[PDB]
């Protein structure tokens, strides 16, 4: 059994010639040569059975990506694990191998307007399919956007993905959230659980703004600082947008702040295309109900060179979890992970 950087990586005999890529919070990704299809692939070793959270993230992703099939979404083409639940200590998920990601690119490369336009198109084409399945990604950021040498984009990491639930989206002021801070919609800190499609559009808006300047538009250093960064550019919410926030603690917090004017997009981004900034404005709308939807975003004049709704596929049916995974112990989640991966075993 071959191992990478002092960690067991038993994926043989089908996958050999391992090379390190990255290491997550509860796993490791390596590139490996597939002896059946004779092509290099990415294998993600997962060790989640000691924590309920990691088991929940593993299962959600496996169930969603096995039912999804789209050019701009990472796939699960094979799953390797032990033949019994007793012997299963790890799970190896075989996915698409991509040379780089948008986080890596933005650190050192200046993106031409053509590149920004093409990247945004593929993100939204991928998101159209995700949202048509009534699924929310909930953690869109440059590191979860993989790219190959020809700039083909794939959305990855569905660990925080959920079925859309707009009727149960309301919550109190300063409710704790898991998803990456810099890409959190303003309503998360005010009165939202992130159970609507509009939280993903906000994250895409932040990604677009980041592609234009090679720096995160709202780099909050802590929970409430995130909202203050958003209000610093958007300005004070209108009376209309304030009236939509019925929660008194959230509304009175916004009312306590001095009046702040809107920073114009052309001042923040002097070299950006005017159509790119008009679409940015619509994605970074304070009110989630007035925020542009994925299909509307794809039809925006900025993406006219690529827009073709007949070549922007949707899922065949809406997604539905058989049971709620929020209140299941790590032991039961192990069984569910064992069951969902059974179809990939040699027998
Ligand atoms: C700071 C630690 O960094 C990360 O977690 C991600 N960046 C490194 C990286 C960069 C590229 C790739 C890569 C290259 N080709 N295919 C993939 C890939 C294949 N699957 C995934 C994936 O599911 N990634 C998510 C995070 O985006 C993830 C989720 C949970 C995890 F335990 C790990 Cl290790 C990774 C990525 C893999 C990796 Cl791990």
């Amino acid at each position: 059994p071959e191992m990478v950087r002092g960690q067991v990586f038993d994926v043989g005999p089908r996958y050999t010639n391992l090379s390190y890529i990255g290491e997550g919070a509860y796993g490791m990704v390596c590139s490996a040569y597939d002896n059946v299809n004779k092509v290099r692939v990415a294998i993600k070793k997962i060790s989640p059975f000691e924590h309920q959270t990691y088991c929940q993230r593993t299962l959600r992703e496996i169930k969603i990506l096995l039912r999804f099939r789209h050019e701009n979404i990472i796939g699960i083409n094979d799953i390797i694990r032990a033949p019994t639940i007793e012997q299963m200590k790890d799970v190896y998920i075989v996915q698409d191998l991509m040379e780089t990601d948008l986080y890596k690119l933005l650190k050192t490369q200046h993106l031409s307007n053509d590149h920004i336009c093409y990247f945004l198109y593929q993100i939204l084409r991928g998101l159209k399919y995700i949202h048509s399945a009534n699924v929310l990604h909930r953690d869109l950021k440059p590191s979860n956007l993989l790219l190959n040498t020809t700039c083909d984009l794939k959305i990855c990491d569905f660990g925080l993905a959920r079925v859309a639930d707009p009727d149960h989206d309301h919550t109190g002021f300063l409710t704790e959230y898991v998803a990456t801070r810099w890409y959190r919609a303003p309503e998360i800190m005010l009165n939202s659980k992130g159970y609507t499609k509009s939280i993903d559009i906000w994250s895409v808006g932040c990604i677009l703004a980041e592609m234009l300047s090679n720096r995160p538009i709202f780099p909050g250093k802590h929970y409430l600082d995130q909202l203050n960064h958003i209000l610093g550019i958007l300005g004070s919410p209108s009376q209309e947008d304030l009236n939509c926030i019925i929660n008194l603690k959230a509304r009175n917090y916004l009312l306590s702040l001095p009046h702040k004017n809107k920073v114009p997009w052309n001042r923040l981004f002097p070299n950006a295309d005017s159509k790119a900034l008009d679409l940015l404005d619509k994605m970074l709308t304070f009110n989630p109900h007035k925020r542009i939807e994925v299909e509307q975003a794809l039809a925006h004049p900025y993406l006219e060179q690529y827009y073709d709704p007949s070549d922007e596929p949707i899922a065949e049916a809406p997604f539905k979890f058989d049971m709620e995974l929020d209140d299941l112990p790590k032991e039961k989640l192990k069984e569910l992970i064992f069951e969902e991966t059974a179809r990939f075993q040699p027998g």
